[PDB]
């Protein structure tokens, strides 16, 4: 319900500090009429009342944020000098909304591209209706908190990036990929935002830092412009050899003259980065004496880095990052190869690499897979797709051709869990079970219940059994995600009791591999989801863990082990694992001993893990 970060950005005593100092210089110049764009729990509109402000407007899209507010507002005992708006900025009349036009607006509607929260639409219309005119004495005019901001680009080499927008390899588990498929992320989704200083595996800068454009919040003309101004058309050098994945963009806040603030990627600050992705070349290797080419355009809301491409010295396939990094994921199909071929040996080695009659391999993967292409070249196998999408249809008959399938043998289940044929049986099922989020899927023990009964004596669910591993770390970075640390980060304001209501029990989408954290145990087996048989399903369990190490225990990250069978595990937390993975964060830290028996209580019921010291 609340947006992890409000969490973050209320813990950053340092920025917090920072827009106070820039609220005040204002406000005390005589500033005394302030409207707050995107107020969250209103702790820039409290700022601007005790440094003096005489009406202060705080507007809040959400209905969650503008409650909390109120509440947060009153708790501070500001009810009155406040007068919190549940609108989008744009719906704000004079005299209806606010009775007069206001001398400053500060505004925290921003992302890590800065424009992506609509601000340039916000300060348009806050211009043109809410602001007192600009400078031809600060109580007589309309000035912006943040002033202006400059923003900043950096070709990067980063494996991480691009194993979830490019496809690395012709050839998977003895499948060829055939280059008249070309898959493309949907980012070619304008960008994605990532925490740069801790990236799996790290980032390589392949140009110097290069301005991209600057933008004036005090200046409308200049604002109005941006919707039809010529994308700026610009040419980098290149100062390293490497493998262009990414354009990472931050920028620079200018608050005031003697206040800024920098998303410039570093493990000293919370901002995350802008990474436009790169894709659609012949070659992504670049070195000294390349230029980097692209087009910057800000006309639609969003900052474009469109034509990115490399001056020297045929069927496409929108897949899902998931399901590009799944692509790029080999020991998973590496893993099914093995295990597919052991399951189908037991049961007719003489079909293997009634001869009409085939193994028959139901497919149920959520998106696009091409484990039934990999069964289709072990033996004299029917293979079933679940994909929906037209377009993933096409991409499996293609590669189906390029692995010498004739025509139809990859036949498609949706074009339910039924029998193969009427008085035929299942060889393999292949089920998902593990959601992108990290979490299990719902309704998969039904999905296992209804599939037991649909196999062929000797037959298998895979996975057949998953185990789910957790470990204790002392992590401040997810406690600090996760609820505000009392008051003196927000300067004595009294927010953290209202916000932290809203604490979420359990981090999902979680780089593991990335966490900043210390490990208190090794991991350990938390339960068992059996496919095969539900009657080892861990229902109510304590799991006794052994503390490693001395520490403040806030969370406990967790991922599968996915037996496809008793030597063939896939596991979610590997460095290509495109699952994500968890982590239960306690409402309370618990301090732990070295030589310690903890005990971890484990409620499982279907799809549901509660996890909770004991
Ligand atoms: C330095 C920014 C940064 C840089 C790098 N990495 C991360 C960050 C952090 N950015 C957090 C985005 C937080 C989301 S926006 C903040 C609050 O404003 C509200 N809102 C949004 C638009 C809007 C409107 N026109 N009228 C009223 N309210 C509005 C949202 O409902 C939300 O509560």
């Amino acid at each position: 319900l609340v947006e992890r970060w409000h969490f973050i950005m209320l813990n950053d005593t340092k920025r917090n500090t920072i827009y106070n100092a820039a609220i005040q210089k204002a406000v005390c110049l005589g500033s005394k009429s302030v409207l707050d764009i995107g107020a969250g729990t209103g702790i820039l509109s409290m700022f601007a009342k005790k440094a003096g402000a005489h009406s202060v407007y705080a507007c809040e899209l959400s209905k969650t944020m503008y409650e909390l507010a109120c509440d947060v507002v009153a708790a501070n005992k500001m009810e009155a000098g406040i007068k919190l708006l549940h609108t989008k900025s744009l719906d704000i009349e004079i005299p209806k909304h606010i009775p007069e036009r206001v001398s400053l607006v500060v505004t925290e509607t921003v992302d890590a591209g800065l424009f992506g929260e609509g601000i340039v639409e916000s300060l348009i219309h806050a211009w043109e209706h809410l602001l007192l005119q600009p400078k031809t004495n600060c109580e007589k005019y309309g000035k912006v908190i943040p002033a202006s901001a400059v923003i900043f680009g950096m070709a990067v080499e980063c494996a991480e990036i691009r194993r979830h927008h490019r496809v690395g390899i012709k050839d998977i588990a003895g499948i060829h990929l055939p280059t008249n498929v070309k898959f493309q992320s949907p980012a070619y989704e304008p960008y994605t935002t990532e925490k740069m200083s801790r990236v799996p595996g790290g980032y390589l800068a392949l140009t110097e830092c290069f301005e991209i454009m600057t933008v004036d919040f005090n200046n409308l003309q200049e604002l109005k412009s941006l919707a039809t101004k010529k994308p700026d058309k610009i040419g980098i050098p290149v100062i390293k050899e490497g493998i262009l994945d990414a354009i990472m963009v931050w920028f620079v806040l200018q608050l005031d003259d003697e206040h800024s603030l920098s998303t410039s990627p570093s493990e000293e600050t919370c901002w995350e980065q802008a990474v436009y992705p790169v894709q659609d070349l012949a070659d992504y290797w670049i070195k000294p004496g390349d230029h980097v080419m692209m087009e910057v355009s800000c006309q639609d809301c969003y900052l474009r880095i469109q034509s990115i491409s490399v001056l020297g010295l045929e069927q496409t396939c929108i897949l899902e990052s998931t399901e590009i990094a799944l692509l790029n994921n080999i020991p998973y199909h590496e893993g099914f190869k093995m295990a597919m071929s052991k399951v189908l040996s037991s049961l007719t080695p003489e079909k293997l690499y009634n001869i009409l009659e085939p193994f028959y391999v139901l497919d149920v993967s959520e998106g696009f897979s091409v484990l039934p292409v990999i069964a289709g070249t072990l033996g004299q196998v029917k293979p079933y797709s679940s994909v929906e999408k037209d377009q993933h249809r096409i991409a499996l008959d293609l590669i189906s051709e390029a692995n010498h399938f004739p025509k139809e043998t990859l036949e498609f289940w949706l074009r339910m869990l039924q029998r193969p044929k009427s008085d035929k049986l299942w060889s393999i099922i292949i089920l998902d079970v593990i959601e992108p989020s990290g979490l299990i899927q719902q309704e998969i023990m039904e999905k296992a219940a209804i599939s037991r009964c649909l196999l062929q004596s000797g037959g298998k669910i895979f996975p057949q059994y998953v185990l789910m591993f957790g470990l204790l770390v002392e992590s401040q970075t997810l406690l600090e995600e996760n609820a505000v640390q009392g008051t003196e980060r927000t300067l004595g304001l009294n927010i953290a009791p209202f916000i932290n209501q809203f604490q979420v029990p359990i981090r999902v989408f979680l780089d593991l591999s990335s966490l900043p954290c210390i490990p208190l145990s090794k991991p350990v087996e938390l339960l068992r989801l059996d496919l095969m048989t539900p009657y080892l399903n861990t229902s109510n369990r304590e799991v006794k863990v052994y503390v490693c190490k001395s520490g403040r225990l806030t969370a406990i990250p967790f991922w599968y082990h996915m037996y496809l069978d008793e030597e063939i595990r896939l596991d979610t937390s590997s460095e290509a694992s495109h699952w994500k993975q968890a982590a239960v964060v306690l409402d309370n830290p618990i301090q732990v001993e070295m030589g310690e028996e903890l005990v971890l209580s484990i409620q499982h019921h279907k799809s549901n893990v509660s996890i909770t010291v004991k």
